[PDB]
């Protein structure tokens, strides 16, 4: 029996609406529920799901100590990892990533009818407020990016003591929602979003590329295995079946 | 020093156009010449470059036999292969692929003004001849693909002892260009001849995704390190700045 780790986050993993309490596997549902039932059937595995205890996807501090569904795989108290987790330059060196199972970017989220089309416009202008959630990768993103325009937006997010950053993806898309303010986050949520919020849409592509994929322990025996089995299901086109499913309209 | 197995196709590996003969790594120029310099460069190493003999990319045979550059790394002939190569089931069960450089799938190159949109659109007809070719992974996809439209496509591909398939991608865009011919075909490439063909366009989206990931033997230590540089080119931006330069055409009206 194998122990997956995971966070809450609609639509990969959510509680299900139930009238009785509902325990273990049961309680969730979502796309990487599905996923993590179809890599059981590919791999013939029993899994037991626990959400990270600290609710942190995973990063490290000063002095090179990691939090989250990371370090619940560094200390082997967790023996995989299904869960929109982005496949970074430093998560890879201390975990094993597999296929990524989904590809996608930082985008922006905004309101339709409007003139702005791309991060130049919001580079350009100082009256529409924009950022992007506190500590997460597209916050990363702006803080390690060399590029000159993501780093005026940098400066931009920074200034006045980061008072343009959310919390939660949540509160950013009330942010949008109320006020004038643009919501820097990843498209795979943005499609979310706008396929739910008539009123909202996503500005411009993709100012980058990433993936999410399955994590493993340095040296784990499932890793070939579960790589093996993301790609199996990719040619199947059972991943895009799933995020159809769990995603889908609007004028 | 490593020794670096590939294939030509433009715009990953071409002949550098000279008057006077070239020798060794300067006798090709490419986007994978400058992803495999910026490789280099992070992780510091020689390397050399050899064109895969059998000119394959890397497909089984009916004894289960490899070719190409996934043999040529199978056999330990090669330390790295750096190519659009596929990342695929069947391939990774052999090698060990990196992070993906380059992220695309199946779609479908054919002419302007015209009414196709979908591949559902050139499924319902029989007229227009669409395939992909022969061997490929494109082939492939059809060929293993277990939804309607593309089995009904894979009965039209196959059809006629296989007549509507093309020996390979440059006749298949003859074939658009001269015949009323649909080619599917990777889009990586859809784009570059979009951008040097402005009466081609590509129809539809992406039928599926894949990537390309630079390839290596089985045990290798230089895997890790591959994937890590990969994906620090990913985060730097790096290989958009390839892509859009060996990219660009001259622009359409
Ligand atoms: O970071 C965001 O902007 C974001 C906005 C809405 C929803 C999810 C978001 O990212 C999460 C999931 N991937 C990031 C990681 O792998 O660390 C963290
Ligand atoms: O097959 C195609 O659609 C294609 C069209 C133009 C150029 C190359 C093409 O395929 C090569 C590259 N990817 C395939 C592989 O890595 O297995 C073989
Ligand atoms: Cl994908
Ligand atoms: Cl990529």
């Amino acid at each position: 029996t194998l122990i997956v780790t995971t966070i809450l986050e609609e639509p990969y993993v959510m509680y299900r609406k139930s009238d009785k309490p509902l325990y273990g596997n049961d309680r969730f549902e979502g796309y990487c529920l599905d996923l993590l039932k179809e890599l059981s059937n590919i791999l013939g595995f029993l899994y037991d799901v626990k959400l990270v205890p600290d609710g942190k996807y995973g990063a490290q501090n000063d002095k090179g100590e990691w939090n989250g569904m990371v370090k619940e795989l560094i200390d082997h108290r967790a023996d995989l990892a299904v869960a929109p987790l982005t496949i970074t330059y430093v998560r890879e060196k201390v975990i094993d990533f597999s296929k990524p199972f989904m590809t996608l970017g930082i985008s922006i989220l905004y309101r339709k009818g409007t003139p702005i089309d791309s991060a130049d416009d919001l580079a350009k202008q100082t009256k529409i407020e924009y950022g992007a959630v506190r500590d997460g990768s597209t916050m990363t993103f702006f803080k390690k990016s060399k590029i000159s325009t993501y780093e005026k937006m940098w400066a931009f997010m920074s200034s006045r003591q980061q008072s343009a950053l959310v919390k939660n993806s949540d509160e950013g898309i009330q942010r949008v929602l109320t006020t004038d303010y643009a919501l820097l986050m990843e498209s795979t949520s943005i499609e979310y979003v706008t396929q739910r919020n008539c009123n909202l849409t996503q500005i411009g592509g993709l100012i980058d590329s990433k993936g999410y994929g399955v994590g493993t322990p340095i040296g784990s025996p499932y890793r070939d295995k579960i790589t093996i089995a993301i790609l199996q299901l990719q040619e199947e086109g059972k991943l895009h079946m799933m995020k159809e499913k769990w995603w889908r309209g609007c004028p």
